[PDB]
């Protein structure tokens, strides 16, 4: 059989390591093969839960708008910084492995893997060290509600947009920034628009791969366990993909560019941007009810156990 997967990105990024992984292991230990659809080479979710595919790596950026608790990743400052740590909370966390694929499963998809990308960074037109820096700032965010509330928090005009516009938009100032992980603004290009880098550590990049579930459950449990098999050796080589990733790109980007800055949040600057954090978790809360409440409460549970 021929396995059709799409996914957000392009030849060589991260989520592409991860499809090429996933097919790799698929083709080497069955009869079959995984067609990869890279960027705009086909809506993704939707062609998933109609069946014309039958894998589908989608960030939670998008799917928070379907799946209103995905949107729990969008609460900044809930994440830890360390690589090291978010690696153990995605290996062991009961939230990422038990609950979230209960909640996917409730619109037709089979939850195989969750992994982080790299730490979002800010780029714009100037280095933003305060709040206050992004008053009058369109700033761009994927497509989820509680991701337009963190900015808005943050005191910025969030400018929900597709990737697609992202670029064009940066250059003719449509939007005056992003966030991204770097190895994206470096893929992409965009710090040739946007050259002014602010890492301040709100959190991670993470993506979802999934099946539509009724592929999934209509295949033999031989097959079933090669699709298991084959996430979780793509998830092994996307981790190590990553280790180095962020800082590999920001020497790729500091070489392309001489206009390129980097500002680094003290821990004084974090803690500012951090006060705002509360009022997007209530309103999490609010989209999301008691079922939010719990998930919520898990993950709190996850970080803590991881530190
Ligand atoms: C890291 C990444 N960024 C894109 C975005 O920000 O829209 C996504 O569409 C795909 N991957
Ligand atoms: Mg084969």
């Amino acid at each position: 059989d021929n396995w059709r997967y799409a996914h957000e990105e392009y030849e060589g990024d991260v989520q592409d390591v991860f499809a090429q992984a996933f097919k790799g292991y698929v083709e080497d230990n069955s009869d079959h093969t995984v067609q990869v659809y890279r960027f705009g080479e086909l809506d993704i979710m939707e062609q998933t839960q109609n069946g014309i595919l039958q894998f589908v790596n989608q960030s939670p950026g998008f799917t928070g708008s379907l799946i209103p608790s995905a949107q729990i990743f969008f609460i900044p400052y809930l994440m830890p910084t360390d690589m090291d740590t978010v690696l153990e909370f995605f290996d062991e966390s009961k939230a990422i492995n038990e609950m979230f694929p209960k909640l996917y499963a409730e619109h037709g998809l089979e939850l195989l893997k969750m992994y982080p990308e790299g730490e979002m960074v800010v780029t714009a037109d100037e280095p933003i060290t305060s709040p206050e820096d992004f008053d009058n700032k369109k700033i761009r965010t994927m497509t989820n509600p509680l991701l337009a509330e963190t900015y808005k928090a943050f005191g910025a005009t969030p400018t929900p947009l597709p990737w697609g516009e992202v670029y064009g938009g940066l250059q003719t100032g449509i939007i005056d920034g992003q966030e991204n992980p770097i190895f994206w603004i470096e893929s992409g290009g965009l710090y040739e628009v946007s050259p002014n880098l602010t890492f301040t550590s709100h959190g991670w990049f993470t993506t979802a791969m999934m099946a539509n579930q009724d592929f999934y459950e209509g295949l033999s449990e031989e097959d079933q366990q090669l699709v298991q098999d084959a996430a979780d050796a793509a998830y092994d080589h996307t981790i190590e993909h990553i280790k180095g990733l962020s800082e590999e790109s920001l020497e790729k980007i500091k070489a392309a560019s001489d206009e390129v800055t980097v500002t680094r949040l003290n821990d004084e600057q974090i803690q500012a941007f951090k006060e705002r954090a509360p009022q997007v978790e209530e309103k999490f809360i609010e989209m999301t009810g008691e079922q939010g409440q719990e998930l919520l409460d898990q993950f709190k549970a996850d970080l803590k156990a991881v530190q």
